[PDB]
């Protein structure tokens, strides 16, 4: 009815033992897109660009629901007591609820804008829950539900790209039609509603080591194996010997292990001092890259890779972590105080340094003449016996990516991080029905071109049960723990200032307790 | 439905034998507040201040439902049957409605304002039932339903107050976000409502005592017991002697007792007739505080003191009664005979009066040389054998207060007067549902900063039951009764005048019955 609501406010969290029970309420503005038209859109419709940057696709008159983000379910207390009392977490239940419909239209006259209800207008919604859409989330995109609770947010369009041989298609591109699919018609009175569980995927670890990978053996007994130690008795000619010695605690570097790190793709480095960098332009010819059929890609974030050394966190890789922007930020030549560079430091203990070499091969043959000749190795692949840490998640990032359908894959987990699944939570798509204006009175076979101004607002409800995996640790000393500092300040992190605006000033990850390899 | 009342009105009182039950109806409006936006505040957004006024918080777009005081339950001639038959009462049983909901748009052109009803609009309530907010109740604010029946009312706006230093916050301040609870969502045609039971709390004692706390032995017989009379034998020196008496009808100061007056905290004393005080300012620098974090706070109304000896009522103590305001008075610099003051003279049998000592004590040692030193007690503290009277409650005042959550209390009736409880009656928190202007047509990542114009109106009910507690007094002659006065007068004391404005005029306190000690 007209009169009624179709649902109420849910919004808090519940620890329940072994899961915590995460459940949000926003409320969302929906405008009418591409006046009710598909539009072709590519390179050559954006003004042109380099072969790089070329692309064919559609936008849709459609806007979808995204909550692909940590901090659409997780307050930042909640966070904290997640990650200071976990080694691990997965998401295994998830709800939807979309209620409180209503219809608007807009009358603009000479001088004055009137808003009117439509009590008889629809909305149009259904989930792609086949897969058969092009799945545009898991791309970092904005337009998810904001993190406070309070802001009303504004659906973002949808649109896809296809094959594209620079701003042209060929016969191979798809064109998807979204009034194609069936769904549901929403007056103000109905709601809508679904339900979906996750695949099964491994906790995410959020834990850091606290053994290193070239440190796992006794340091008080000798090993049974022997290394080579000498080659020359001494200086002179025809001094050629062969000595061996045990490896032991006072040589660690030489003895035998059973695991390697993880692979590596050698990422330039950069000092947020920046004096110390050359003075020069590197920012893309510098930059570590891949192709695929003649187009550069930029290797961003790639492979899971510690941020710097020991001691060295003023260096960064150029795109090797993900950057994050602070609350008001620009969108182009922002400074560096602006925006915020996460490190993975927690994974030097397993996984090399973004910016440095895997190590060095021999690359001859010595003999008595050459000598020995060794090289660097600036990208391994995967090896047997090799051990690795994904990439750390973020209150502010992304949760799940969709897995690409193709014949093969290795370790599918999205390299921005988080949880790959061949069948992700599905895309909810939603449109507001057209409404035409007054028709001619003579019959006129073209379609119709003039329509009223409609746009809809509602509540939409989430909620996901994830499974916790909790600590049993042995270690005596205690821990370290994400805080807040006591020392006072004009404003309180992760609270609104004196005009209204909510901020996040820092981002935080999950590594916080220690574990052994 | 759209159609249909979702309520009645119902207010009237019920009397039956040892409870009365009250239920009153009021109407309410509530606006939208902060422009949907939580924003911090603090004396710095005030203007400044000075230490003792600073202070750091929130207000925030919700608003609250108060009924706190007595008189927004009991007409001045229910108060009158209740004080004038009871020795106690309490409150037991509670409940709540909230119905007939009307949602309204205002559209305001170059010069004419249209309001119209929005039928698919919501409020959100809910109760603070676990005690997780704030609780802004029990500070004596204003916003609570109106005494007369038929004066509507607007809703107050909620704001709360932390943790500050100076204007700043600290780590241990913290912000709490209403959009975090779960609320029932409310279009026209829904209502709200809920019970609650009243802790177990003493009765109030709605009776004077006739008997003093130093005259309650027989005037006719002696006691057993001795007192020291004489010291010395007369005129002279070295005239040292040990003379004792028995204590008895003639000599009452000196006899033996059993109980003592309760605790004091000295006030100033400030006459009614201008001319008696002191020609100089002492409102604050006189003043009695206490301090806590280096802040002072005045000492007000402070331990519950009787205000003025026998024949001295022209007399008051400078922040130790309760003074209210006369209909139509201002806020600023009024004069005394815009304000009623309030007198505990009822308990002047067991309490000491606020502005003088609570008696002497011997500050040496006497010997033959020192004379014997007495020194004034301005403020005692609990002593074993100790009986006071608690402050009265009025028709104007308070009902109850929460209890601070802290490891120890003592004897936690609040100040103010009323009834200390550990679970008062929950806060109720209303608030308009956003609804967006038209947004952009290009998606924009930012919150939305338009929305229509609204407000609501609607009808609550509250209904609570009371437990009295019946006299049965031995006493032979007529007690004292409150009554009205018959003489003639241009008005009616509680009704309104000729422009429709109602106006209680004086404070009606509960004790008029008498009760032994």
């Amino acid at each position: 009815g007209v009169g009624s609501s179709s649902g109420n406010w849910h919004c808090d969290s519940q620890w329940l033992g072994d899961r915590v029970i995460t459940t949000s309420t926003r409320t969302w503005a929906l405008p009418t897109y591409n006046n009710h038209l598909y539009k072709q859109i590519s390179n050559s419709t954006s003004g042109g660009s380099s072969n790089d940057n070329a692309y064919f696709g559609y936008s849709t008159p459609w806007g979808y629901f995204d909550f692909n983000r940590f901090h659409c379910h997780f307050s930042p207390r909640d966070w904290q007591r997640l990650i200071n009392n976990n080694w691990g977490f997965r998401p295994k239940r998830l709800n939807f609820k979309l209620f409180n419909i209503q219809v608007k239209e807009v009358t603009d006259n000479n001088g004055v804008k009137t808003i009117a209800n439509n009590l008889t207008s629809t909305v149009q919604v259904f989930t792609d829950s086949d897969y058969q859409l092009p799945y545009v989330l898991g791309s970092a995109h904005e337009g998810c539900l904001p993190p406070f609770p309070a802001d009303v947010f504004m659906i973002p369009q949808y649109g896809y790209l296809t094959l594209n041989d620079g701003s042209q298609a060929v016969g191979r591109s798809s064109f998807y039609c979204l009034e194609y699919f069936p769904s549901q018609m929403l007056r103000t009175g109905n709601n809508f509603q679904f339900s979906y569980e996750f695949e099964n995927v491994p906790f995410h670890s959020s834990y850091a080591h606290s053994q290193s990978l070239d440190r796992l053996m006794n340091p008080l007994i000798d090993q049974y194996l022997y290394y080579l130690s000498k080659t020359i008795n001494g200086s002179g000619q025809n001094q050629q010997t062969l000595k061996f010695s045990v490896a032991g605690p006072s040589n660690m570097a030489v003895q035998g292990r059973n695991y390697i790190p993880g692979p590596s793709y050698r990422q330039q480095r950069v000092s947020t001092t920046v004096t110390q960098n050359n003075n020069s332009e590197f920012a893309w010819p510098g930059a570590s890259s891949w192709a695929l059929n003649g187009r550069n890609s930029l290797m961003n974030p790639g492979p899971a890779m510690a941020s710097h050394k020991e001691g060295e966190d003023r260096f960064f890789p150029l795109s090797g972590s993900l950057i994050f922007g602070k609350q008001g930020t620009g969108r182009d030549n922002v400074d560096a105080d602006k925006v915020m560079i996460t490190n993975e430091e927690e994974i030097k203990t397993t996984n090399p340094v973004a910016t440095e070499s895997y190590g060095q091969v021999a690359t001859n043959h010595q003999s008595a003449k050459a000598q020995a000749q060794t090289g660097w190795v600036q990208n391994q692949g995967i090896l047997p016996g090799m051990v690795w840490q994904d990439r750390d998640v973020y209150l502010q990032g992304p949760i799940w990516a969709k897995i690409p359908h193709t014949d093969g894959n290795f370790h599918p987990s999205p390299l921005m991080g988080g949880f790959g699944m061949k069948h992700p939570p599905p895309q909810i798509l939603i449109k507001n029905t057209p409404v035409p204006a007054d028709p001619p009175t003579a019959f006129n076979k073209d379609k119709l071109n003039s329509f009223i101004t409609q746009y809809s607002t509602g509540q939409v409800s989430v909620e996901i049960e994830w499974e916790l995996q909790k600590e049993n640790s042995k270690r005596w000393n205690p821990e370290i723990q994400y805080t807040s500092n006591y020392y006072k300040s004009n404003n309180v992190e992760f609270a609104v200032n004196t005009e209204g605006v909510y901020s996040e000033p820092r981002p935080i990850g999950t590594r916080y307790l220690t574990r052994n390899l």
